[PDB]
């Protein structure tokens, strides 16, 4: 039930994953400052050219777009779910509390942007903690716990 809560609200987001995406990122940047730095791409950029840059809107939509997927499993999940934690704990060397960090900004854009209300932001926190708990069991299978 949470996972269709969440996606009574994706209409906005998938309607312009770029716009979102990069409000996300943005955002995430801003009040998360050292997360910006595990991105190496992006590292350094001023944050006050963040929100204008095309290339963090566009890795923005990548992410949205892959949890639109997953959303749109419903929790049977292990195809797409267990690549992502192979390759953020392998590849791109993310401590697990930073998805933590994007799932509450998440949560504020989509109050802000998609109508998404009180029942609807803890359905959001709770599939957003069934994906943490995953990758969190899939990083300890990798040596990361
Ligand atoms: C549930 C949340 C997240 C989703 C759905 C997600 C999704 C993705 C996807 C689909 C890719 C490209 C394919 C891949 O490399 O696996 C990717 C790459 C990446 N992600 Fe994530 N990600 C998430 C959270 C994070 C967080 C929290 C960080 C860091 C704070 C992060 C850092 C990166 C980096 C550094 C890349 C590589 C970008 C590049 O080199 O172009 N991700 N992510």
């Amino acid at each position: 039930a949470d996972f269709d809560a969440v996606l009574k609200c994706w209409g906005p987001v998938e309607a312009d994953y770029t716009t979102i995406g990069g409000l996300v990122l943005t955002r995430l940047f801003k009040e998360h400052p050292e997360t910006q730095k595990l991105f190496p791409k992006f590292a350094g950029i001023a944050q006050a050219d963040i929100a204008g840059n095309a290339a963090v809107s566009a890795h923005g939509a990548t992410v949205l777009k892959k949890l639109g997927e997953l959303l749109k499993a419903k929790g049977s999940h292990a195809a797409i779910l267990k690549p992502l934690a192979n390759s953020h704990a392998t590849k791109h060397k993310i401590p697990i509390n930073n998805f933590k960090l994007i799932s509450e900004v998440l949560v504020k854009v989509m109050q802000e942007k998609a109508g998404l209300d009180a029942g609807g932001q803890t359905a959001l926190r709770n599939v957003m903690g069934i994906i943490i708990a995953d990758l969190e069991a899939n990083y300890k299978e990798l040596g990361f716990s």
